[PDB]
């Protein structure tokens, strides 16, 4: 039965530069990831709470495997290393908020929903910003 399970590819990306800013990326390095984000592919395996995810672009890939409501270690859009605790919000809208292992930095958490025509809309915010990504299946 149809869940967050598939391959999924991107369609949309909103504010991912602002986000970028916001950690700190330079200018240079903030346009070359504009760039790579439009082939974000992201791949799930959902098993009750359970989830495998597999996000890659061209040159780059990590997988993540957590259950809802366990806290697991990953790292920020920015890769510093974090603790990661997910939530569900509804029936297919996730939540996840992040703290950083070392160090500060500004508040970061992501969400994952399945919308009711088949889109899958991923949110990471850093501080007052707000990246939006929308995916359909392959
Ligand atoms: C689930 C997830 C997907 C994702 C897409 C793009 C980037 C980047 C950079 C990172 C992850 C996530 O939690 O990302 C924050």
């Amino acid at each position: 039965m149809p869940n967050f399970s598939g391959n999924w590819k991107i369609i949309r990306s909103e504010n991912f530069e602002e986000l970028l800013k916001v950690l700190g990326v330079n200018v240079m390095l903030r346009k070359i990831a504009v760039a790579a984000a439009s082939k974000y592919a992201v791949e799930i395996k959902q098993e009750g709470d359970t989830f495998y995810i597999k996000v890659s672009t061209t040159v780059y890939t990590t997988e993540i495997n957590f259950k809802v409501g366990e806290e697991f270690e990953e790292q920020t859009v920015d890769g510093r290393p974090c603790k990661s605790l997910v939530k569900w919000e509804s029936e297919n809208k996730m939540v996840c908020e992040q703290k950083l292992l070392k160090g500060e930095g500004p508040k970061t958490s992501w969400t994952k929903e399945l919308t009711n025509d088949g889109e899958l809309i991923l949110t990471m915010t850093a501080d007052d910003v707000v990246c939006t990504q929308v995916f359909v299946r392959e």
